[PDB]
C-alpha cells in the first residue's frame, strides 16, 4: 500500500491531452490516413486471423520494411517492430544499465526512464545545440533523436560518431527521418553498438495504431526480441503498415507537402524577425524569452490554437495550409 | 555485451489443426468487423489516441456489472500480457506458483524483476510462503495450464498477508465467477481480464485491469501512454456491444470442454477439472512424446507441459478427432 504511493511520486502523473480546435502540439501528420487505404486494410482482413496470436513482427511486414530501407546488406534478422517507437525506447531502457540523453530532447525519455525506475543521466546540449562532453561507455544507451526533438535540428556526423566510438550503445531515434533526407542506417555496416528507431506515426498518419521499427545488428535485434512483449503489435496495426508501404508514393507526396510547408513557415518567421531553428522535422521551433513566450501562448489559447511550450520557447507542428497560415497570421499580429 | 539470459523468441510453423494457444475456435464475426470499420474515423488514425479511451471504460464497467467500481478503478493494457509486464516493473518482487502461466517467468526475467517460483501443492493449492508489501503475487484463476480454480480462502490468505495479489482472470468467461467483488475489502488487489479468448480477439491485443484507485493511478504512470491502438479499442468496444454473440460461443466452448472431460475420464486418462477453454491431460513424459510425434504426423498441435498436454477446445470436428486420437492411443 505505502510503497505503491512510492512508485507514484517517482514518476510523472498520468494525464491525457485536451485538444484544441487547431492542434499543433504533438507532431502528428495533418492528413488522416487515406480513406481508400483503410478500405484496402478492411478488405485484406481475414476475420479468422483475429482469433489467433499473430506474429507481431509479421514476416511480410519485415520484407516490406527491408524493401523500404532499400539497402544491400540488411536481412530480416536486422529488423523488429514496436508498439510505437515509444515501446522500443521503453524496452531499450530495460535492457541497458543506464540511459543517457541531452536536453532539450524528446520529453518522454525522462518520463519513461522514471516510469521504469531506470538509472539515467541528462547532460544538456551546448548553447549551439551540440552534443556535450560526456563520460559514457559500454553499459549505457545514448538516446539521440535526429532530427532532434523539439529543435528538429540535425546533429553533425562526427557528433554521433564520437559517442559511437566510446563503445556506448547509440539509439539513433529517427522518428523524423521521413521529413529529412539522411539516415544513419548505413552506419550499421561499421558499428554494431547502434540502432535506428523509426515509426509509422509521423509520415504515415498512423500514430493511433502504434507501429515502430528497429534496424540494428542481429545480436541486438535478438536481444530486443527476448525482452519485448512477444505480441506487441496487432494484426490490424501491421496490416495498416503493410498497406501503407504498398502505397508509399501517396505518403511521399504528403511528406513533400509537409516539408514544403515547413520551409515556407520557417521563411515567414524569419521575415517577421523571430529566432528559429533549422528544423528538419515536421515542425518548426521558435526561441522565445519566457515572458514574451507566455504572452504568445495566452494569445494563441484565446484563438483555440495549441502549440508545445518549452524552456527555450515554442514548438509548432506543421499542419494543413490554413492552419499554418493561421499560426503565421497570429504570430505576425502579436 | 548484450547478453539475454538465454531465452529466444520464435513461433514454429503452426500445424494445420492448432489447439495449443487457448485461442477461440471461431473467427471474429464478419458483421462486427464491418461495424468496427464502419465506426472507424480515418482522421483519428493520425493522432495519439487516449488508450484508455473514455467510452471503452464505460463499456468495461458495464460489462463488469458491479455496484461499486468507477472509471477510476479500470485501465487497459496491450494484451493482458502488458498488464502483467508493467506490474512486474511496479513491485519489488513477483511471486507465482508453477504450474502457472509460462509468461510470468519470461516477462520477469525479461523485465529484470526479482521473482520467486514456489510450486503449487500436490493438490494444486497455493503453497505457504513469505510474501507481503512490496511483493506482487500472480494467480491465474482459472489456472493456466490446469484450468483448475483456486478457493476464495486461498486468495484471501495471500490478501491478508498485505502482499499485492495480481488476480489473473484470463479464463474467467469460461468459469463464470470473478473475485472483483473483493475490491470492497482489499485495496491490495487487481483483477486482470482480456478480450483474446472469449471474444476471438487475440490478434488485436486488449487486456484490462480492475483495482483500487491508488493502484490504477500508479499503473497508469508506469505503462506506455498510448499502449492500446485506436482500432483495437474499437474492436473491444463493438465486441462488448454485442457481448451476447460471444456468450453463445462460450456456452458451446464449455459444453465441448465438459463433453471431452467425460470421455477422457471414461477412457481412463487422468485430467484436471479445467474451467477454462481447454483441457489438461496428464501423461508420463515418454508416452507424451509419442503422441506429439503422432499428432505431428496428422498435422495436429497441442501444448506440451511438464506433466502433460493442454488441449484447447476447437470446433466439434477437431475435438472429435482429438478424442479419437487419444482413443486409439
Ligand atoms: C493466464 C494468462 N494470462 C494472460 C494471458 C494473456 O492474454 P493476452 O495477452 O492475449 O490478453 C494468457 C494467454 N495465454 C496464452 C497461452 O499461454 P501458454 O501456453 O504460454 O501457457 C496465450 C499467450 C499470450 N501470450 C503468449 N501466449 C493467459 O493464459
Ligand atoms: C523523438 C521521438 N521518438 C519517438 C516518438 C514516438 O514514436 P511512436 O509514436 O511510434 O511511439 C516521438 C513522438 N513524439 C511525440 C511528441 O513529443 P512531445 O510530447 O515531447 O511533444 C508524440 C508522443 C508520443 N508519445 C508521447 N508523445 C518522438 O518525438
Amino acid at each position: 500500500m505505502n510503497p505503491l504511493d512510492l512508485i507514484a511520486k517517482r514518476a510523472y502523473p498520468y494525464e491525457t491531452e485536451k485538444r484544441d480546435k487547431t492542434y499543433l502540439a504533438l507532431n502528428e501528420n495533418p492528413f488522416p490516413f487515406p480513406e481508400d487505404l483503410v478500405d484496402e486494410v478492411f478488405r485484406r482482413l481475414n476475420s479468422d486471423a483475429l482469433r489467433i496470436y499473430y506474429d507481431s513482427p509479421d514476416e511480410e511486414l519485415i520484407e516490406k520494411i527491408l524493401s523500404y530501407l532499400d539497402t544491400d546488406f540488411l536481412s530480416k534478422n536486422n529488423v523488429s517492430v514496436g508498439n510505437g517507437a515509444d515501446e522500443i525506447i521503453y524496452v531499450m531502457m530495460l535492457m541497458f544499465d543506464r540511459s543517457v540523453f541531452f536536453p532539450p530532447t524528446y520529453s518522454c525519455y525522462r518520463i519513461f526512464a522514471k516510469a521504469v525506475g531506470a538509472k539515467f543521466l541528462e547532460v544538456p546540449l551546448t548553447k549551439d545545440l551540440r552534443i556535450p562532453e560526456v563520460n559514457v561507455g559500454e553499459g549505457d544507451v545514448v538516446f539521440i533523436p535526429n532530427p532532434n526533438n523539439p529543435t528538429g535540428h540535425v546533429f553533425e556526423r562526427e557528433e554521433i560518431e564520437r559517442i559511437l566510438k566510446t563503445g556506448a550503445f547509440v539509439a539513433l531515434d529517427e522518428a523524423y527521418y521521413e521529413f529529412h533526407g539522411e539516415s544513419y542506417v548505413d552506419f550499421l555496416k561499421k558499428y554494431e553498438n547502434l540502432a535506428v528507431i523509426r515509426t509509422f506515426s509521423k509520415a504515415f498518419s498512423l500514430a493511433a495504431q502504434r507501429v515502430g521499427y528497429v534496424v540494428a545488428s542481429e545480436k541486438f535485434i535478438d536481444a530486443y526480441n527476448r525482452v519485448r512483449l512477444p505480441f506487441n503489435v496487432s494484426y490490424v496495426s501491421q496490416m495498416f503498415a503493410k498497406v501503407a508501404l504498398d502505397h508509399r508514393e501517396i505518403f511521399e507526396e504528403r511528406t513533400k507537402f509537409i516539408v514544403e510547408e515547413r520551409e515556407r513557415m520557417k521563411s515567414a518567421l524569419r521575415e517577421m524577425g523571430y529566432r528559429i531553428t533549422d528544423s528538419r522535422g515536421n515542425f518548426v521551433f521558435v526561441f522565445m524569452e519566457k515572458e514574451e513566450k507566455e504572452r504568445l501562448l495566452e494569445h494563441l489559447r484565446t484563438k483555440n490554437v495549441a502549440v508545445r511550450s518549452f524552456r527555450e520557447g515554442v514548438r509548432i507542428t506543421i499542419g494543413k495550409r490554413e492552419e499554418n497560415d493561421m499560426i503565421l497570421r497570429e504570430l505576425e499580429v502579436f
